[PDB]
Parts: structure tokens; sequence; C-alpha cells
């Protein structure tokens, strides 16, 4: 099973953290976006329009089953992969890393190199609150180990995933 599952909203790190973590481990790294992308052939956009959110989901939620019992790795969750009941039953019993972000520095990490984000509209970030709202309770039920990446360098984060995951 997975040494670690990260999960956790946009910006919070788990592709960051995945990397760096798999490499401190020197073990695999699995993302399911990138699995469902690479089991279909059809990109996570294309299913959501051809075949909608259920189908999506169920998809992932079997490709996520799959990676619990067969990655040994580090894997990395798709933001609603939580969403799904099913994923929610499959990961218990798991080492389950929830990536805390706030939705200040959400919002920031993923708003580009641009120096002034406001300018944009306040759309982007009412969407990125919303997001948070639903998700993070999710998230907060999911974790066995909760890790707030708020003002921490991915080395720091790193750090103190380890000390927390030793043999
Ligand atoms: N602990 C951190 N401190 C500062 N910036 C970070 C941290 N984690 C991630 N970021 C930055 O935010 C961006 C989004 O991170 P990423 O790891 O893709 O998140 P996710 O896969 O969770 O959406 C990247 O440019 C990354 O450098
Ligand atoms: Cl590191």
């Amino acid at each position: 099973a997975p040494k670690a599952v990260l999960v956790g909203l946009p910006g919070s790190g788990k592709s960051t953290i995945g990397r760096r973590l798999a490499k401190a481990l020197g073990v695999g790294l699995l993302d399911t976006d990138v699995a469902i992308e690479q089991r279909t052939g059809r990109s996570i956009a294309d299913i959501f329009a051809t075949d909608g959110e259920q189908e999506f989901r169920r998809i992932e939620e079997d490709v996520v089953r799959a990676a619990l019992a067969d990655h040994d790795g580090v894997l990395s969750l798709g933001g609603g992969a939580v969403t799904s009941p099913g994923v929610r039953a499959a990961l218990a019993g798991h080492t389950v890393v929830y990536l805390e972000i706030s939705a200040a520095e959400g919002v920031r990490r993923t708003g580009g190199n641009t120096v002034r984000p406001l300018l944009a509209g306040p759309d982007r970030a009412e969407k990125y609150r919303a997001l948070m709202a639903k998700r993070a309770p999710l998230y907060r039920r999911v974790a066995t180990m909760r890790v707030d990446t708020n003002r921490r360098n991915p080395g720091a984060v790193v750090r103190h995933i380890l000390s927390r995951l030793q043999v």
C-alpha cells in the first residue's frame, strides 16, 4: 500500500510535495489524474464533457482503489476524489496526509506569476473559497496526518512528513 496518500486543495502542493517526498523516500510517484488519462487515452476534461461527472467519478474511484491496493510509493489524489463516498471508504486504514492551506495562500499559489491578481476580477478567488468550503471538511475526515503548508517551504513540509513516517 502507499507509504503516503496526499490530499489537499489546489495549491496545497500535491504535485510539489508528491515529487520531493517520493524522491526523499526513493519510491514511485502515482498521480490519479495522470493514471486516469493513461488508462483511458482521454483527457480529464474530455471524459467530463462526454460522459459527465458521475461517470468520471466512477472511473476515478476504480483507479484510486487499484492504486491503494497496488502502489507502494507516494500516491497523489485528484482534488475531487474525496467527494466519492467509495473513495472515502477505500482510504480507511491508509496513511493519508492532508496538505492544509488557507484560501489566501491557495489563490496565490494557483494565481500565476502576475503581480496584480485582484485586477483580473474577484471571481476565481470566490470559486476557490467555495471549493475549500466543500472540500476541506472531507480532507479533515479522511486524514491521518494533517500538515499545515501555510508559510512553509516544500523542504520544511517534506521534513515534517518524513519525521512522522519512519519505519
Ligand atoms: N509549501 C509551499 N510553499 C510555497 N509554494 C508552494 C508550496 N507548495 C506548492 N507551492 C507552489 O504552488 C504551486 C502549486 O503547487 P502544486 O504542488 O502544483 O499543487 P497541487 O498539485 O496541490 O495543485 C507550485 O508553483 C508550487 O511551487
Ligand atoms: Cl525535500
